[PDB]
DNA sequence: TTGCCGGTACCGGCA
DNA sequence: TTGCCGGTACCGGCA
């Protein structure tokens, strides 16, 4: 299947350490029940998030 | 000089719209004194601040 | 102080 | 329930 990382970056996977895991120089991890972070969207719900904290700490 | 979009993608950019503002069809603006952001460092700040929060809440 | 190249990081989709 | 292409988003540096 595919490594940790890979998956991440959805890029093709060379392992069943992998080659890109190579050029990094990391964990090869092979955690078949891994799933991606959509990092954007999701330091997106952070910030807002985040924020929201701050507006309740200017009321209290 | 360069428009805020590229400045933060660091694209070359053909003003003085631009270019690239098209294909993606945005407020090119021309704001001289702006300065890209560097999201990756700076979410990671967020994040980790937003984490101190947590341990926080866990002891208040 | 500021423009951009060359090179990853990420992802919307389409299988 | 996934592998990954094709196309941006981001940036480390080097001017
Ligand atoms: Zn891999
Ligand atoms: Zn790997
Ligand atoms: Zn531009
Ligand atoms: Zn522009």
């Amino acid at each position: 299947f595919a490594c940790v990382e890979c998956r991440q970056q959805k890029s093709k996977c060379d392992a069943h350490p992998c080659t890109k895991c190579a050029k990094k120089n990391v964990p090869c991890i092979l955690k078949r029940d891994f799933r991606r972070t959509y990092k954007r969207a999701r330091n997106e719900a952070i910030e807002k998030r985040f924020k929201e904290l701050t507006r309740t700490l200017t009321n209290l």
